[PDB]
């Protein structure tokens, strides 16, 4: 399948224990994809002051289409020092490792793998 239905635990930024996927654009997108597959990926909603509390490179899920079965279609875009690798629609938030933090919600997405 080119696309996978996922339910992502939405985390408060101050609860996040592991605040990034790694050290290069290529590593963060790789690790993001692995954690998404393994169901160990969380989502932090982007607001004023959220991003500076997280580690670069950032991995965003962005809306790729304008919602099969409730699941918003998204794709992965990385950002390092103001440069994005990928081009997509609006940010649904920033992906982070999930290591058992209690979420505040769940975000249903159809991910282009
Ligand atoms: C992002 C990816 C998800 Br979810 C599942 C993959 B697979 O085919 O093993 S790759």
């Amino acid at each position: 399948k080119t696309h996978v239905q996922l339910s992502l635990p939405v985390l408060q930024v101050r609860d996040v224990l592991v605040r990034g996927f790694g050290d290069s654009v290529e590593e963060v997108l790789s690790e993001a994809r692995q954690h998404l597959k393994d169901g160990t990926c969380g989502l932090v909603e982007v607001e004023k002051g959220v991003l500076p509390q997280l580690e670069q490179p950032y991995v965003f899920i962005k809306r790729s289409d304008a919602a099969p079965h409730g699941h918003v279609m998204v794709e992965l875009v990385a950002e390092l020092e103001g440069i994005q690798y990928g081009r997509s629609g609006e940010t649904l938030g920033v992906l982070v490792p999930h290591v058992g933090e209690i979420p505040v919600a769940y975000r249903k997405v159809l991910l282009r793998k």
